[PDB]
RNA sequence: UGGAGUGUGACAAUGGU
RNA sequence: CCAUUGUCACACUCCA
């Protein structure tokens, strides 16, 4: 039917003013009429068809139409200011640069602003040039060259969206690099970086220049007045040392001097960017959020939708100022640490912190391990020193480490990885009278080349041993931060936890810490390798302790090729021995939660990540039906209130600060503070969703996460969801900062990306039991 | 593959005509 | 055709 409505706006948190990029567009719903084309031929060239329509209209702008400027999308459709008096016009206006075109002519906001978007694209095409959807214009921000002849301006790309303030036009900034409009002499001088007038060019250099100039339009300069432009037919094999240029038809071999041509501002694309060019473009493409806001503001002031014949003939209005919206800043939560450490409560300042004089909540006390060395550079002494230093860092960071390994560090070679792992596991099994190995510190080389894949495939699919890898350069140059951040992984990998929310411990967080609640997750990772052969694999994670929700336990399965839905939540196959057996992922995760806590969950919160607005409804229907069926098949009369929350990240809605000279910014990359929520004036007006940016920026802008709360049953308040999501966004296991998208929907993608190595329709090999209950993937 | 983030390229899924 | 999103790869920056 319909999604879950909005139960209001929040009030808690501080106040601040954020200026997003959503220019409100006063829609002119006076009158708009569509039309069509009755053409006997067919032209597939968008630009050519557009020129045709323009010329044909000019041929009869005032003769028959009358004081009108009709539009044209690019298909069988024309949009005017109304219904024109004529009904049976006949025109066969040809184009000369050649077939007769015989013709016989015969809810309020959506259609009107679809016409608005059509005329927007028409204006952009008429003024600037088109390129992969995004229009780019030179005279925007003083374009400058970044390479030999490649110079990059600042383009843009609009998209109307039916937001809350009345539908609004959107704007973003995209950059492309095109060749400079300079004489060929200077172009060659900059390309080769050497003297060219007195120094003859080599054959390889000549071939490179010919390839670079292939397809480049050139205008003759030997004529003062007739500077006709021609396409480059080729370069002749034979300052007279400069080879002649072939233009025109291949049969009509015309030779011109290299100095008798010029660049005609190339249209589509230049030669593929190199390493030295991509770095400069990256240095220029993304700037501080202040500069991003300035360019977004400028690209509409320059484009000037206000003063335009189309705007005059329709009345459409777009304010040249970015939208100003109020957006509360949620407060950071309190974190409880083990009492043995100097500090027991640390609050995150700007969304990040470090464990100075702090100790993890639970130390799993690893006492058996081995270190396998997959390299020739690092040797026994260096590997033993690295292991000892990691042990000392782990002991000072919270859990006891056995100072000496079970077996001496078994050096090996990359090719015999299976033999090395088998020997190490079996030797250490033989010793200690058969006690399983807690962890193995692999040390794999810099450019492993599937060694990492083979290692993390064997150690989990076949052996059942929790592993941990470190590159060679880190071993050679160890740092306290690096050792601490690997110690966090080692601690969470053994079923322990290291950070816990103070609110959850006290059982005070709303609608979560009063009855058993499990916070799920989901994601997919398509193969992008061939077609119909490599299955796309799906992952699901779920919490496994109610008083504090920090421990997850994921499990993965393969599914059909490039299917976005999580194919198998609840699958039933006939089994004559047992009957109509059930299974999937939901049954297994609920069973694991029940075993690991004691009480069946009584409220499911689900964080399905990565779906499109086009298929929100279909994915909601299928996943929620699967959840209901799975839970109903676990115990009769067991229907927990589910709460879908779809997470999106790749969205083109930025967020800046009202004044960029104040304390309303982070330490660096002075965009918004970590924790802002913007659920007013930029969102789906009738569906409950809210932007959010829980992660401190580092450079460039900060792409806020766009949570889109789908079907909701247990009646969360909007402030309740915002607070719970921001708070949950802090308890990240493998890091000490604040994550962008919440860990329940982060671990899913992380485990799905992990599971791609397990394969080598066609389900993946199962994970061993003793590496499933713990966070193997993280 | 210590981790977090934001730029680009390539490829891909889905909604309306 | 017009979009909304996703995966992968590379580059850069930052952490005690
Ligand atoms: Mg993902």
């Amino acid at each position: 039917s319909n999604f879950a409505p909005r139960p209001g706006f929040g009030t808690l948190g501080t106040k601040c003013i954020v200026k997003a990029n959503h220019f409100l567009a006063d829609l002119p719903t006076k009158d708009l009429n569509q039309y069509d084309v009755t053409i006997t031929p067919e032209v597939s060239s968008k630009s050519v068809n557009r020129a045709i329509i323009a010329e044909l209209v000019r041929l009869y702008k005032e003769s028959d139409l009358g004081r009108r400027l009709p539009a044209y999308d690019g298909r069988k459709s024309l949009y005017t200011a109304g219904e024109l008096p004529f009904t049976w016009k006949e025109f066969s206006v040809k184009i000369v640069d050649e077939r007769s075109y015989k013709v016989a002519i015969k809810d309020c906001p959506q259609e009107a602003v679809q016409i608005l978007d059509i005329v927007l694209r028409e204006l952009s095409v008429k003024r600037f040039c088109p390129v992969g959807r995004s229009f780019f214009s030179p005279d925007i921000k003083t374009p400058q060259r970044l390479g030999e002849g490649l110079e990059s301006w600042c383009g843009f790309y609009q998209s109307i969206r039916p937001t809350q303030m009345g539908l609004s036009l959107n704007i973003d900034m995209a950059s492309a690099a095109f060749i400079e409009p300079l004489p060929v002499i200077e172009f060659v001088a900059q390309l080769l970086g050497k003297d060219v007038l007195s120094k003859p060019l080599s054959d390889s250099d000549r071939v490179k220049i010919k390839k670079g100039l292939r397809g480049v339009k050139v205008e003759v300069t030997h004529r003062a007045n007739v500077r006709r432009k021609y396409r480059v037919a080729g370069l002749t094999t034979q300052h007279t040392h400069l080879p002649c240029l072939q233009v025109g038809n291949q049969k009509k071999a015309s030779y011109l001097p290299m100095e008798a041509c010029k660049i005609v501002e190339g249209q589509r694309y230049t030669k593929r960017l190199n390493e030295k060019q991509i770095t400069a473009l990256l240095k220029v493409t993304c700037q501080r959020p202040r500069d991003r806001e300035n360019d977004i503001l400028r690209t509409v002031q320059h484009n000037a939708y206000d003063q335009d014949p189309y705007a005059k003939e329709f009345g459409m209005n777009i304010s040249e100022k970015l939208a100003s919206v109020e957006a509360r800043i949620l407060p950071a939560p309190w974190l409880k640490y083990h009492e043995n450490g100097k500090e027991k409560d640390c609050l995150p300042q700007v969304g990040q912190w470090n464990m100075m004089n702090k100790k993890m909540i639970n130390g799993m006390t690893v006492s058996r391990w081995a270190c396998v060395n997959f390299s020739r550079s690092v040797q026994e002494n260096v590997a033993r020193g690295f292991c000892n230093e990691l042990g000392q860092m782990c002991e000072v960071s919270g859990m006891e480490f056995n100072p000496e390994p079970v077996i001496p560090i078994y050096s090996a070679r990359p090719d015999q990885v299976e033999k090395a792992l088998k020997h190490v596991y079996h030797t250490s099994m033989n010793k200690t009278k058969g006690k399983e190995l807690e962890l193995l510190l692999a040390i794999l080389p810099d450019n492993n080349g599937s060694l990492y894949g083979d290692l993390k495939r064997i150690c989990e699919t076949e052996l059942g041993l929790i592993s941990q890898c470190c590159l060679t350069k880190h071993v050679f140059k160890i740092s306290k931060q690096y050792l601490a951040n690997v110690s966090l992984k080692i601690n969470v990998k053994m079923g322990g936890r290291n950070t816990v929310l103070v609110d959850a411990i006290s059982c005070r967080i709303p609608l979560v810490s009063d009855i058993p609640t499990i916070i799920f997750g989901a994601d997919v990772t398509h193969p992008e390798n061939g077609e119909e052969s490599s299955p796309s694999i799906a992952a699901v994670v779920a919490s496994q302790d109610w008083p504090e929700v920090t421990k997850y336990a994921g499990l993965v399965c393969a599914q059909a090729h490039r299917q976005e839905l999580i194919q198998d939540l609840y699958k039933t196959w006939q089994d004559p021995v047992r009957g109509t057996v059930s299974g999937g992922m939901i049954r297994d995760l609920l069973i694991s939660f029940r075993k690991a806590t004691g009480q069946k969950p009584l409220r499911i919160i689900f964080y399905r990540a990565g779906v499109s607005e086009g298929q929100f409804y279909q994915v909601l229907l299928y996943e929620l039906d699967a959840i209901r069926k799975a839970c109903a098949s676990l115990e009769p009369n067991y229907q927990p209130p589910v709460t879908f929350i779809v997470v999106q990240k790749r969205h083109h809605t930025r967020l800046f600060a009202n004044n960029h000279r104040d304390k309303n910014s982070t330490d660096r990359s002075g965009n918004i503070l970590p924790g802002t929520v913007v659920d007013t004036k930029i969102c789906h007006p009738t569906e409950f969703d809210f932007y959010l940016c829980s992660h401190a920026g580092i450079q460039g802008t900060s792409r806020p996460a766009h949570y889109h709360v789908l079907w909701d049953e247990n009646n969360f308040t909007a402030d309740g969801i915002q607070s719970l999501t921001n708070n949950l966004c802090y308890t990240y296991a493998r890091c000490t900062r604040s994550v962008s998208i919440v860990p329940p929907a982060y671990y899913a993608h992380l485990a799905a990306f992990r599971a791609r190595f397990y394969l080598e329709v066609k389900p993946l090999p199962a994970l061993k039991e003793n590496v499933k209950r713990v966070m193997f993937y993280c």
